[PDB]
C-alpha cells in the first residue's frame, strides 16, 4: 500500500458487526459477559480497552509501521506515561529546545519523583554521548524542534540509545508519519501530539503512542490503564476521521511552505527564517535523509516585538491561536511563528506579503 | 436551594452567548485573541481551560460546596494527579481495602517515584495515628470501600489530618455528592469516579475532583495542565447531562436497597450480607452520622464459587459487567457484588430471590 | 412481565451484541459494506434506510407504547408530516380545535396544497367529531392534553369511532408520554411524540417518533421515511434513547411537584383560572383519569393581564424563560390570551418550585 | 477575492465569536433563555427554528455557492422534498429522465398525491424540455451529471428556459459539488446537494443542503423548513462543517485518480463502455466543460454481463461494495442494464486504485 492508500485502510476502521465503513462511536464504560471471564469480544471495561480508541491505535501503530498502539487524552499524557517508564534515580537526555509543556512536566514533576532531566544540544550528536551517566535510562528528541525547528539525527541517536542501552524516544508531531517513521530508524518509541496534524482540524487534544517492542508496549499497556489517562470514543473518531486527509493535507500545506518562504527570505522586514528546508538551515541534508517532506510549522524574525504585533493585525488569513498544524493558518509569538494550513497558496504568501510591507 | 434544585442549576451549565439552556460542547482545540494575550472569554487552548469542561467542574464544585473544580479523563487519572502533589519521600496512608486501580497505581507506579504507602484499616481511628510518619504527607480514604463497604470516620480522619499535617483526600464514588459531602466534613480533598454514578449511565468514563483550598487547586491546575489527563468536551457534557437527574436515581436506588437487603438477610442460601445500612455492620452509626442515604452497592457471600456463577445465570436484569452505579443493575464476582439501578424494586428483588431459590 | 421503570431500562434493545457494551453504540457511519452483492452482514445497507442507533431508539418507543414498529424522525413536525402523508389528495382529516400551533400550520399552510382539507374540531365532546366526518374523511387526530389549555378528548371513544367509519386514528402523546398513556392500547392505530419534550427530557434533543402495531401502516410508513428523508441522527437516536432510561424517575418526580404547585395556584388571589386535568372540576376530568395514570408537567393559568404576566416570569428564580418543555429545568412562556402563562415543570425540588412561583405571583 | 481553497476554511462563519474558538461549537440544546419576553440575545428561540452549529453549515453553503441564504436538512432527499413543496396542488415538475431513484420515487410516490404531476425528459437535448412545459410547469430540477449514466444537461440554457417560462430552476449539484460547478452563478435559482455524498465526504453523515440567492424563495423555504422540520441536526451540522474543509484536497486528488482510471478503462478489452463527462466522445462533453472546471468522481462502466461484474468487485482490495459515494475510501455497486457497474473514486493512491481495478479487470 502507497502512503495515500494506507491513510485510508491502514488499520482496522470498519466494523465487522454491520458492516458499516466507519469506526462506531462506543459511548460505553462496561461490557455484557456471557460467562464469567468470557468476554465477547475481547472488550470488558472502556478504560483498559474500548473499541473505538483500539481503532486510532490501530490506525497508528500501522502507519508509524510499528506493532502496539496507544491513544492518550492529550500530547502530554503521551509523554507522560513514556516517562512513567523509568523509575527513581534515572536519567533523561532531551534536546534543549524541547517543547515548553515537555520542560515543564519533566522539570517541575518528574524531578519531584527522582527522575534526573539534563536537556542537551542534540544537533550534535557528540554532545549526546558524553552525557549519558550511569543511570541514564532514556533518549527523548524532538525533530524539528519548537519553535526553531532544530533537526536531530535520528538514525545516529537510535544507534547511540542501543549502544548505551537507553529507550529511545522521538516526537515526531512536526514531521507526522506522512514524512517521518522513527521507528523505521532504529527508534524503540514513537509518540505524537495528535491535537495537531494527525486531527488537522483543531478540534480534538489527544495524545498517540507508537512501539514495535513487545515488552515497552505492555509496561505502557500497564501504565495507561494505572493511571488512566485514556482517550475518549467521540476525541478517538474524530482523531481517525481527520486522519483520513492526513496525506492530502501535508502536500497542500508543503506547497505552500515552499512558496512561504521564498516570500520571507526576500522581504526586507524579514530577517532569520527558520525552516529545515532552507540549505544554510543546521543539518539541513540530514533532515533530507530521514524525511521525504516538511512541517508546515516556520519562524522568522521581525525588527522587534511592535513590528511583530503589527504584522499580525494586518493579516487576513492567518488565526493569532496558540495551536500547529490546522486546516486553518495560526500565527503566534513564543520572533513569529506560523502553523501554515491548507488555504490557498497564492493568498497565504499574499497576505502575509502585504502585512509584512506595512511594517 | 435544595438537593434536587442544585442539581440542576449549580454551577454554569448554560449558555450566556445564544441563551441555550445547555453546555455547548466546545469540540475545539485553540482561540483567537483579539491582541496579543487578550483572550476573549479567558480560554486560549483547550488542554488548559475548556468551556465545556469548566461547565462540568463548576458543578462539582458546587455539589460538593467546594471553590474549585477538575475534570479528568477518568476516575483513576483524578487519583494519579492528587498523589503527584508528594514529592519524592514522601508518605501516603490509605484504607486497606482501597479499590484495586488505587492499590495497583500507587503499588506499581508511584512505589518506583519514591513515593512509600502503607495501607491501614481505618475502620479503627486509632491505627491512622499510630501509623504517621514523620514523611507522612497524605491520608486518603474510601468509605464505604470496596466490594466489602467498610465505613471510615471522616470527620476524626480530618482532625487527624489537620493535627498532624496532612492533606485529606476521600474518594466518594459510591456515596456521591448527593448523599456525602466530605468537604464540608473538613476534607481538604474529594475525588469521584465520574464514570459510576455522576455519569450514571455508563457512557462516560471520568474523573472529577473538589477542593477549597486555593493552594491545592493551583497545584492541582498545574498538575493538570502538565500532565494533560483531561476530560474530552463530549464526555463532559455527558457527564453535566447525566448528573442533571442524580437525584432522582440515587433516590430510586435507595428504595431498592431497603428492600433487597431485606431478602438478603432473610435467604437460607445468602451468608453474609454487606452494606452500611444493615445495624449490625462495622461503624454503621458512624456512616449515618456523615451521610444521609446509601450506596447501591451491596455484597453477599453464598456458598462456593460454584453457586455465584448458578445465581449470576439465572437473574434475567442484572448484567453481568465490571462498572457500578449504572441505571441497570450490575452482578460482578470479586461473594458476589451487585450494584443496583434503576429498575422496578420489585421486579430487581424478585429477580434476584427466584434465582437465589434455584441454588 | 416488566413493570414500568424496569421496561425503561432493559425494553427494545439498547446493548451491543457483538462487543457486549451495555449502551447502543452510536454509529456516525453512512453506508455499509457488503461481503456479496445483496447480502448485508446485520441487515444495513444505508443510515437513511435504516441505522443501528437509530434502530435502538426506534424499538424503544415500539415496547413502551406497546407497538411492533418503532420509527424516528429528525423533528416531532417531521413525524406529523410523514403520517400526514399517509393520506391521498382529496382527503380529509379531523383535528381538534387547540391542535398545536406548529401541526395548525403546517396542516392549513402546507398540506392543504397536498389537496388534504384540514378539519379543526371540539374533541372534548366525542358528538362533534361524528358530525364532523366527511365522506372523504381519511384521518383522525388528537391530542389529549392538548396545549396550552390542556383540553382532554376521550381516547378510547375517538377509537371506536375511527374504526366505525374506517378512518386512521393518531394520538400525539407527547403531553402524556409512554408512561402514563398508552393510545395503542386503547384502539388507536398510530401514536406519535415530540421526543424534544419528555422523552429527550433534558433540552438537547429535537427529535420525533412514531409507534404503531399495524404492519400495513408500518411499511407504508417506512416507506415514506425513506422516500422524504426526514430521519434522525445517530447522536441525537443515541441521546434520546439515553434520555428515557430516567424518564419514569423523571415524570414521577415532576407529577410530585405538579400536584403542590396547582394547590398554590388555585388558593394565590392574583391566580384565577388554572388548567390541569388533575383538578377535578376540568372538563373531562373523569376521561383523563380513565385513559392516564398520570399527569403532565405542562399547567396554564391566567393572570390579571399582561403586565401582571411579564412581572411574573422577571420574579421567578427557577423557572427559564424559553419556549420547549419537557426538560429537567422549569420553564415559562406566554401562549390563548395576554393573561395565559404557561409552565413546564421540572424536576427541581419540590418545595422550591412551589416557594419561587409563590413568591413571584406575590409581586403582583 | 479568496480563492477556492481559502473559502473552503473561511468561508461562512465557523468560529466561535464569544470564547473565540476557531470551529463551530456543537450547540446540543432545544431551547434558549429570553432575558425578556421577545428578547433574544443572538437571535435564537428554538432549535428547529434555528440553530447555531447548522446556521454555521448554512452559511457555508451559500458562501461556497455564490448564494445569499443556506438550509440544513435532515438527508438529501429531505432537501429535495422541501424544494418540492414549494409548489402547490396542479403544479408541474419537468425532470431529467435519468433522475437519481429516490427522486423518482418521492416525485411518483408521494408528491402525485401531493396534485404535483411530474414529467421526466431527456434534458441532454434542451429542445425537449421546451417541448415540455406545460401551461401548469412551475419547476425545472436537473442532475447533472446524472446517476448512474454522468448525462451532461446545458445548465445555462435550463436556467433562461426557466426564466423565459417562468418557472423556478433547480440543479441537484452533489457529483459535482460547488468546488467545481456553481449553478447559482449561471442563472439557476436554487442549488441543492446531498451532502453525504462530497460535502461531508467521510461516509459517517447522511444530510441534504440548499442555497440560493432569492429573497422570496429563502423565506418560503425557511417556512416548509420549520413548518415540517426535516432539520439537520447540531452534531452531523458540525462534521459536514469539518468535512466540507477539506473538499478542495480531497476532488483535486479524486480527479487525478479520475484520469488515469479512465484511461485504464478505455484500453481494457473486458471493459466496453465507459461513461463520464471528461471522455470527449460523451454527450454534452463541451457542454459540462463550459459550466464547470473539475469532474465528478463516479465513473460507470459496462462489463460483458452480471456475472462478469459479480466477480469483478471480489477481485477489488481497495473498493467497498456498499452504496452511497463521495466519501474517502473507494465504492463500487452494480445499478441500468447488468453489466453496468458504478464506481466512486477515494482519495487512495492514484496507482493502487488503477493497479487494484486493472487486475481485477483482468480476472474476467
Ligand atoms: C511538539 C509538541 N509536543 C507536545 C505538545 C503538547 O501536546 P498536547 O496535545 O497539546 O497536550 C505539543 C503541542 N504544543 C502546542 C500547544 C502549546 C500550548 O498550549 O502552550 C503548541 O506548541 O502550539 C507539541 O507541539
Ligand atoms: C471507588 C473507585 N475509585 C476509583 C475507580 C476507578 O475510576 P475509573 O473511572 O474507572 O478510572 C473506581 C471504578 N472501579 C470500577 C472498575 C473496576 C475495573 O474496571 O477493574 C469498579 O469498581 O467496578 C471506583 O469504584
Ligand atoms: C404537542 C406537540 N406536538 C408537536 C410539537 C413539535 O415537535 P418538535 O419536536 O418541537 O418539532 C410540540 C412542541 N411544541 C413546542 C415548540 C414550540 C415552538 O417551536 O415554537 C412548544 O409548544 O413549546 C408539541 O408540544
Ligand atoms: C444525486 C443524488 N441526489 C440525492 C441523493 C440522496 O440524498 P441522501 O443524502 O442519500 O438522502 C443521492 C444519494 N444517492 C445514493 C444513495 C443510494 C440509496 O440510498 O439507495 C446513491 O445513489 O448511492 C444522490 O446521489
Amino acid at each position: 500500500m502507497n502512503k495515500k492508500t494506507k491513510l485510508i485502510h491502514g488499520g482496522h476502521t470498519t466494523d465487522d458487526y454491520t458492516g458499516a465503513v466507519t469506526t462506531p462511536i462506543y459511548q460505553t464504560s462496561t461490557y455484557l459477559q456471557d460467562d464469567i471471564g468470557d468476554l465477547r469480544q475481547g472488550y470488558e471495561y472502556s478504560r483498559t480497552a474500548n473499541p473505538t480508541r483500539s481503532s486510532v491505535e490501530s490506525v497508528i501503530a500501522a502507519l508509524e509501521n510499528g506493532k502496539h498502539g496507544f491513544a492518550f487524552s492529550s500530547g502530554v499524557a503521551a509523554i507522560s506515561a513514556v516517562v512513567m517508564l523509568l523509575d527513581k534515580g534515572d536519567h533523561i537526555i532531551l534536546n534543549s529546545d524541547v517543547y515548553g509543556g515537555t520542560y515543564r512536566a519533566l522539570t517541575k514533576v518528574f524531578t519531584r519523583f527522582g527522575i534526573e532531566v539534563d536537556f542537551v544540544d542534540t544537533t550534535h550528536t557528540d554532545s549526546i554521548v558524553q552525557a549519558i551517566r550511569p543511570t541514564t535510562k532514556m533518549l527523548f528528541i524532538e525533530t524539528p524542534s519548537n519553535p526553531l525547528l532544530r533537526v536531530t539525527d535520528i538514525k545516529k541517536s537510535a544507534e547511540i540509545a542501543k549502544e548505551h542501552g537507553l529507550i529511545s524516544v522521538v516526537d515526531n508531531t512536526f514531521m507526522t508519519p506522512y514524512y517521518q517513521n522513527p521507528l523505521d530508524l532504529g527508534i524503540d518509541i514513537v509518540l505524537h501530539s495528535a491535537t495537531a496534524y494527525l486531527g488537522g482540524h483543531s478540534d480534538v487534544v489527544a495524545g498517540l503512542v507508537a512501539t514495535s517492542d513487545d515488552k515497552l508496549a505492555e509496561r505502557l499497556a500497564f501504565i495507561s490503564n494505572s493511571t488512566g489517562g485514556i482517550l475518549g470514543p467521540q476525541d478517538s473518531y474524530l482523531l481517525v476521521r481527520g486522519i483520513k486527509t492526513l496525506g492530502l493535507r501535508m502536500e497542500q500545506i508543503n506547497r505552500s511552505v515552499i512558496e512561504i518562504i521564498k516570500m520571507l527570505q526576500a522581504h526586507p522586514a524579514v530577517q532569520q527564517v527558520f525552516h529545515p528546508s532552507i540549505e544554510s538551515h543546521l543539518n539541513h541534508d540530514v533532515h533530507m535523509a530521514q524525511a521525504d517532506g516538511h512541517t508546515g510549522v516556520i519562524a522568522f524574525e521581525v525588527k522587534n516585538t511592535e513590528s511583530a504585533k503589527q504584522l499580525i493585525k494586518a493579516t487576513s488569513y492567518y488565526t493569532l491561536a496558540e495551536s500547529l498544524g490546522a486546516v486553518e493558518s495560526l500565527i503566534s509569538v513564543p520572533l513569529v511563528r506560523i502553523s501554515v494550513g491548507i488555504e490557498d497558496t497564492e493568498d497565504l504568501v499574499d497576505d502575509l506579503k502585504q502585512a509584512l510591507d506595512t511594517l
